[PDB]
């Protein structure tokens, strides 16, 4: 159970632009609002598990294009919504060229590989995200932890050096296979490249 955290998925960004002290969620952000109207509060409570049982490393031709960002409608809760094509979700700034620490939520830790693509130039979130339009950029095997699994802030770390030549919006589409099960994790965060 996890996904991205830095730089952070959608379902993770919209929990903590809707968390309050109470457990009530109240976001702010406009796609993160229509998002929980559309497939409901469950969604941000269960940010991190965006699973599907019996990917067993799969994707093209396996995870239907555009959606990716529910692994492909086949976890146990409603994550729809956040397939929705719209350039207004939060995202995170980055700079073309420079290299980053990246963290994966451990909320349930398992064995495995962090598959890490970007989306192509030219590709922009209003149109859908299909694996055509994403390249695998970084594989990560079994990075390390800080913080215990299942403990607030707890996640997989490791370094991405980002491609140069980018700008504008963009997104980093994560899937966590698991060496030891067919379940795996999908990942969709949205950045923009407007950096240095
Ligand atoms: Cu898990």
């Amino acid at each position: 159970h996890g996904v991205a955290m830095m730089p952070g998925s959608r379902t993770y960004l919209c929990q903590l632009d809707a968390k309050t002290g109470t457990g009530a969620l109240d976001p702010t952000n406009p796609a993160c609002q229509a998002a929980l109207d559309q497939s409901g509060a469950t969604a941000l409570y269960n940010w991190f598990a965006v699973l599907d049982s019996n990917a067993g490393g799969r994707g093209a031709g396996y995870v239907p294009d555009g959606t990716l960002c529910s692994a492909g409608d086949r976890s146990p809760y409603d994550f729809s919504a956040y397939n929705a094509a719209r350039s207004d979700w939060p995202r995170t700034h980055l700079t073309s060229g420079a290299t980053i620490p990246v963290e994966y939520s451990n909320w349930a830790a398992h064995p495995g590989d962090f598959r890490v693509y970007l989306t192509k130039p030219g590709w922009s979130p209003t149109s859908e995200l299909g694996w055509d339009d994403l390249e695998l950029i970084q594989t990560v095997t079994n990075p390390p932890q800080q913080g215990s699994p299942g403990t607030d802030g707890g996640h997989y770390y490791w370094d991405l050096a980002l491609p140069s030549g980018r700008s504008g919006d963009a997104l980093i589409f994560m899937q966590w296979v698991r060496s030891d099960s067919q379940e795996n994790f999908f990942s969709c965060s949205d950045v923009v490249f407007d950096g240095g």
